[PDB]
């Protein structure tokens, strides 16, 4: 992987492995999501964030902040095959002082066709108190110095489907997935659990037929608490219906949200 | 990934991730036990599979693992460049191994080896049998025909017995439950995952202080896509030891049981 001329963007290719492919031999939602978290560490690397696992600048690290994630949206058109090259480009862009969103393309190395993009939307954190904030002068422009200033979007499209709001599902859901718990490799390296394994949870709850019928076109997923290493999800789904779900992951125990999100599904 | 210029064994590099390591920025046993799977599976492609032979498949057989041995001297960085190299041998009607070399790129210095046996079975009534002449035939073709060894001593840790853990169990971890990131292409569930399920057992505190050394797992039943599994680990130990069992929630039908070696940091 390498950043672009300009140095606004990265590029990487990665080749489909054996255990990351589904029934149809083709590269699973999370395997994607994975690639796209990969790729986005690469970047952040490359233009001087810290290792340690948290990518935070230097006024992030002094003053006890954290990158914490709102929304991931991502909608793909065709799943790389197993052995397959696929080329993924990313950039970040600031949002004023509501937070930062970072942008994929997902392409064909052989054909150069898109084949899927997704953008997500990040927040401000406090790592200790675990409070919100805005994002402060001192960040913004720490990042004009590796983003696009002029505004590139993913889904640049007027009211689109990347920015809708989602509601919260009623009792009872047709279709649940309960007591699922997460597993050591469930967790990052700061061991809190990781992003992808949400997308996960929240497909668990679709019954096996949607998915021996279908293909997911697009994913739409808020984040609003985390989940520890000892705590049990619940996770809910309800046909709003093309095929669509409504999903909701909460805590087993006390019923606390910590997702929501819908799914569209093409039959093949 | 490319086989080396006599054809008789595999080599691919991996370039370690962020998602793929552990809370010292290095790699799992679960993230080396998938790039073992991943080469084993290029080093197949390559010598005409998809894994079974022309055989197998005529005779409605697959391979199903029995055992896999790992041992680790240094656990790849974040960002590292690991080099694994890989080749398979028959042995007589018992079954097939396959083993592996893993090597810092860089230094070109041996960071670990593993080793795994695999036994034939048909595919529909999953019923074991011995390996044909014709299916040793087609493996003399790309395996070497004098032995290769990853584990060459006479009485390393890679053959010994595993005891069966008795009841009660020192530590435990119940109703670990596949989804669907655990199954395989043919949904069936990923060796790797037995890994974790076993691991789960061990206390954060060993996890924290100490590093795995080696791991040795016998493959026993398969868990399906609606099973649960319960699992369960005794201390049996400078160097700690644990005795491993993966069993059924309900039947406590035995689908695994194994040993780890780990040393204090
Ligand atoms: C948006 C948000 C707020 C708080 N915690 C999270 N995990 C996410
Ligand atoms: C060795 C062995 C025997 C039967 N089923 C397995 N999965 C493994």
């Amino acid at each position: 992987g390498s950043l672009t001329e300009d140095g606004l963007s990265y590029k990487e290719k990665f080749v489909v492995r054996s255990y990351e492919v589904g029934s149809n031999k083709t590269a699973t939602v999370e395997t994607i999501a994975n690639l796209l978290q990969e790729v986005g560490c690469n970047h952040a690397q490359s233009v001087g964030f810290s290792t340690d696992g948290f990518a935070t600048t230097t006024t992030m690290r002094k003053l006890h902040l954290i990158w914490v994630t709102a929304r991931m949206h991502i909608e793909i058109y065709k799943y790389p095959a197993w052995g397959d090259v696929v080329e993924i480009e990313t950039w970040c862009q600031s949002e004023g002082r509501i937070g930062t969103r970072r942008d994929w393309i997902l392409k064909d190395s052989v054909t150069g066709e898109v084949t899927g993009r997704a953008t997500s939307k990040w927040v401000m954190m406090n790592q200790d108190t675990r409070r919100l904030q805005k994002v402060s002068d001192d960040v913004r422009d720490e990042y004009l110095v590796f983003c696009p200033q002029e505004p590139r979007l993913a889904f640049p499209e007027e009211n689109n489907r990347s920015l809708k709001k989602i509601p919260k599902l009623e009792d009872p859901a047709q279709y649940s997935m309960i007591g699922l718990k997460p597993r050591r490799a469930d967790l990052d390296m700061n061991q809190h659990v990781n992003n992808v394994t949400y997308i996960g949870w929240v497909l668990e709850s679709i019954p096996q037929e949607i998915v021996d019928t279908h293909e997911l076109q697009v994913i739409t997923l808020d984040y609003r608490r985390e989940c520890q290493q000892d705590d049990v999800v619940d996770s809910l789904t309800t046909t709003t219906s093309d095929s669509q779900f409504l999903h909701l992951l909460r805590l087993s125990g006390d019923g606390q949200e910590i997702n929501r999100g819908t799914t569209l599904w093409r039959k093949k």
